[PDB]
């Protein structure tokens, strides 16, 4: 720290430390920096081997995925609430019209690994100086991802709280597939295709508790935007200027035939409605996997006599930049993994821009009509879903020879390479068995954990000459076990009161007007 | 402006303007830029002549200042809404922990000099290309000042609006002495030394149409905080310490004497409330001058019998950092200069800082009694009034041998040399008349005028987690003739809307925390 | 058992170190040395070193305790130089480096108070006590840099002072006698006339000579109140944002401030400063109560004549020519406070002599590593361990004969 | 791996580890490499001494 001197020496040992602690964040005008240090803990995950297994569906009609489950464990950073305060993220929100991630660094440093041993109900603990643990970063997505948007278990967004890493598992299959009804030469066909993927097959680097290892990525990333627009882009001309063109009316049944000058706040755009489907809607039980629109790949074989609520991924939300027609159609989710029957869950609102909440509306010549699908068109305009902290930072963009503009409807940014995922295992110790068995030694791994992000951000100037709207703590609610205790903050038990509502949840493209 | 080029020549004459518009603001880390003109009238002041009349009072019973008017007009840039945008305002508060004038430049140009003409009813008017305007500043404050800090007449807040000057005049006497009733030794020696100050005694410029002239300023000024305090300095300890310190309570009549160790949660402060003054009520009718606290000066020669509410200025705020115990001791004025009646005006509220609503309570060994008046005190701590942007930026500070701890309770910077204001008069020019008469030609001068000041800031940055408060446009009020205006606009005759609260004004010391 | 008065915190994983106090760094006989030797000192520079760490697991095996070295589990320490968190320490407070170097030094637990409680309470629905509360600020260290040490590691603080003086001379006279008594005066002096002594004007005896130098400031009217328990001090100072008639018996609401005296003579045991020798001091057993040095800057009063008499007017404000001398201080006194930042205030000198200063040496907090232990059922379940180390500070102190 | 840095010492000690696990094939044209690590398991052998027996048959 400040004119601080540490006295352990430069040779690395069981007692001396392998890092220190980082913490807080750096606002300059081109780029902002968060760091970020977790104590994580690393057990012993599938009792060390690969299955490959069905997940057991609930009380709906059964609708499973295969997994291959592995001993690995993998950290997961994909998240803004993870890398930003709640200071931080409301002053990144209100002082920058724009920010994307620019590079990061991960250390993973100070290790133990401790023996559990169980003398009876009481459990003690004992340093393993000579064990391993075993860290791999997948740089190059050889294997399948272990991180997908929204999933739980990402690092704890408050830096005191222990990272308890999930095991890693991958789907080799579509199941409805690899149930293989009867005889189906093509369900076969595509049984023996199966692919199986061991971490092993590659090359890690083991650790002991005196060694540290350290990752860089480079972002290649397109901007986050969080201004807003005050008006569609059909609204941009002047309701006093007259135009130069002319509009026919058919005749209807009571209303002549027209050919009249169009109005000068009538005048007409050359900008479409941004796309969404609004028609479809859920169906089925909660247990199933429901969504309104239903993606699956059927190569043969099937009648699609299965229910197929289950069979397919679902795609949600499918409303893109039209204003959603239900909260079907919202992206929701829980701030808590104890989150249930809308008790802690979180809705997504209108930002109030002008390039959101959109429709078309089809003219029967008496009224006008929406027409729910809305498909991409030339000349569409609209903005992107306001990301608030909470959601996920970046989605891995699938390897296919096409594809379309990437835009995904939750606000993550889509790239071909994200940072990649590092997987961590403790070495396998093996204990001698008389018997033939595989017995193993029972240890844990903790360890320091720190990401730095470089973020590139970029100011606001207007020329408005109107305050505008800033997030503020106004906004924000109280709870609590007595009920004083704001957002963001702890009660008298230790629990973090969490926000509410998504405006307590800062989204972007609130704040920073711009001109179209 | 951008890849702009213009074509009027370098040499200067009838047709050469002698500038161009300056407008905006620009902001930085270090400082903020802030560029203004207007489009000013000066007029025929005065009749062209010095005179020293008795202002005359309303109906309350008499109360009169002895002025002396000029012919001189000046121009006065004390305020904050005439410097900054609310939206350049809202900014600076939310993103800057501190402010304060740098640097001053001001250039009065593309001046216009034209002759009145009545036929009759119609009125004509032709340029007089050879009629100068004189011009002078005085930077070393060798006359009486010109400007008081909420005068009316401030250069206008939005930059479209006209600016007419106002007449230059002076306050020579106390008037109460200047009225020598019967026959006062005392009184005559007063009155024999009043001084008297036309501006013609030194020396300035004369412009004609082609000609510019341009002033500069350093401001030496201490800094302006935009940081409040969460908690008072008395709060500063943690409440499960125990203490050394033990107290002794006296013993009363039903509860004995004894002597304990202070309560962890009660430990005692060594920092003092800031001074103030709460006792006065204000005096009178509200013609004759009124407040709680009046400042006098009596020579010598009177009883004091004159109902001494004129004889006085009258101090207020007299509350200083004291919580204001009535509506009496808060700071309000009026937006516009047709306000009256407590319609449209704004009347301050405290700025939830905790080292501005404060008070001492006096043991009775009973109850807590409130003792208004708190005189300055070792170890008094406090902050400075919060200002919002419609606040003076500077005063005068008197000239005298000895002072306190300079913090005016309205807000301003104090200093010895403020800006130098600059004095505007047309050249008098007369016409010959057969009888003895002094006629002159009737004229007036239009110009711009650009004030561009540079203010040094500095950001904030905080350990604390939590989101801060801000200002937001969602605080803003709606009004308008149609009321579907929200404020800091324009309706649709043109009138400007203006905020009808003192938060709409945003204050400084709400937005962002500071530890103690 | 009084009225609840009650402040609210957040309490924190965190422990902090506190060498504020001379008897830390002084031994009797250093002080005395220090005090009859020299006519003034001041802290110059300060050096701290955080050394020989031990962690060591505390196993639980039944009734009997065992305790085993963790070589690789670390200790977490933090210097905040820049007082970018709420301060650690408050003046008298205990638990301060032991007086006899032999004594084991067990940190306090770190903790701060985010808000006014009396607000934090929210009776009903009040709209500025919503403000108040949605502003409340919440500090980890967890939000900065620190550094982590195992066993073979050592830490280093260094500080430098800038420091007023302390001053250990006394006055044996007034301001107000400094003068030659048989040497006549030029000033006279007018006596109105009282119903049975006539006016007169004469001349200023050359022993009454008057003086320009007033007496120094403080406040001697008002009694302590209430119970024990409730904060109970002569002088309360308060700070009431809004939404509040202060009917809340605001003995608590307030700081309270004592000593209120100042450089005036206490006129009752209670404007004294008193504390206990050692935490178990209770009832006046133990307790030292301050006394007048006999400086003659010290016990001051003014004097009001209604004209028979004189009368001692209780509060003397800060007046020009005000003389004083600072608060006398022992071995037992702490060396310096943590002055507020403010936009405005008035001469520092606190009451109870120590030294104020925006920055004060910066307080180090140390905390140990967090160490889950796996636990099947959800659950957080970590190590039991404890951390001991060798904790030490120079000061230089600038000293004159 | 890609861009990674370990930050053990050069030093031998108890808490550094010795090497690191290999594993994969990389093929060419004139060669083909394969990677391989285990996590082998050895124990105490014929209590500690060279024995001559009959080995029994079924």
């Amino acid at each position: 720290g400040a004119t601080g001197s540490v006295g352990g020496g430069k040779g690395s040992g069981v007692g001396i430390s392998t890092g220190g602690w980082v913490g807080g964040s750096y606002f300059t005008d081109s780029y902002v920096i968060t760091k970020n240090t977790r104590q994580f803990l690393v057990k012993i995950q599938n009792d060390h081997k690969y299955r490959t297994e069905n997940i057991i569906p609930s009380n709906a009609g059964g609708k499973s995925q295969r997994c291959v489950s592995t001993p690995w464990s993998y950290f997961n950073f994909n998240q803004y609430s993870s890398h930003f305060s709640p200071q931080d993220w409301q002053r990144l929100t209100n002082e920058y019209k724009r920010f994307k991630p620019r590079k990061m660094h991960v250390k993973i440093y100070n290790l133990q690994i401790k023996q559990i041993l169980s003398n009876g109900a009481d459990t003690t603990y004992n340093n393993d100086l000579t064990a391993g643990v075993h860290i791999f970063c997948d740089g190059e997505h050889a294997y399948p991802n272990a991180t997908h948007p929204w999933d739980e278990d990402v690092m704890p967004e408050l830096p005191y709280e222990t990272w308890y890493l999930f095991q890693y598992g991958y789907i080799p299959v579509i199941h409805e597939l690899a149930e293989m009804e009867d005889a189906n030469a093509v369900e076969k066909a595509i049984a023996l295709q199966i692919p199986f993927f061991m971490l092993e097959n590659s090359d890690h680097e083991v650790l002991r508790t005196g060694e540290s290892t350290e990752f860089t990525f480079d972002f290649d990333c397109e901007w986050i935007n969080n201004e807003r627009a005050y008006i569609p882009p059909g609204l941009m001309f002047n309701p006093k200027v007259p135009t130069r063109r002319a509009q026919y009316i058919r005749q209807h049944g009571n209303t002549a035939s027209s050919n009249t000058r169009i109005q000068p706040y009538a005048k007409p755009t050359s900008w479409m409605t941004g796309p969404g489907l609004l028609s479809a809607q859920r169906v089925g039980p909660a247990g199933s996997d429901t969504a309104s629109w239903m993606v699956v790949v059927n190569p043969d074989g099937t009648a699609v006599n299965s229910g197929m609520a289950g069979v397919g991924s679902g795609f949600d939300p499918p409303s893109g930049s039209l204003r959603p027609t239900d909260l079907e159609y919202k992206i929701q989710w829980y701030q808590t993994p104890e989150g249930t029957n809308s008790d802690g869950n979180i809705i997504s609102n209108p930002p109030l821009s002008m390039l959101r909440d959109q429709a078309l509306y089809r003219g029967n010549q008496t009224t006008y009509n929406l027409c729910s699908d809305v498909w991409m068109f030339p000349n569409q305009i609209w903005d992107r879903y306001p990301i608030t902290r909470e959601n996920p930072i970046w989605c891995k963009k699938p390897r296919s020879d096409k594809n379309t503009i990437i835009d995904p409807f939750d606000g993550t940014l889509a790239m071909d390479h994200p940072p990649g995922t590092i997987f961590i295992k403790m070495a396998k110790i093996p204990v001698p068995s008389n018997n033939n068995a595989d017995s193993y030694l029972n240890i844990y791994c903790t360890g320091q954990v720190s990401c730095e992000i470089v973020w590139e951000v970029e100011r606001y100037a207007t020329k408005n000459w109107r305050p505008e709207r800033r997030h503020t703590a106004l906004g924000l609610g109280i709870g609590g076990e007595e009920n004083i205790n704001p957002t963001y903050h702890v009660d008298k038990n230790g629990k973090y009161i969490q926000p509410t509502t998504w405006d307590m949840c800062y989204p972007i493209k609130t704040n920073i007007n711009k001109v179209l």
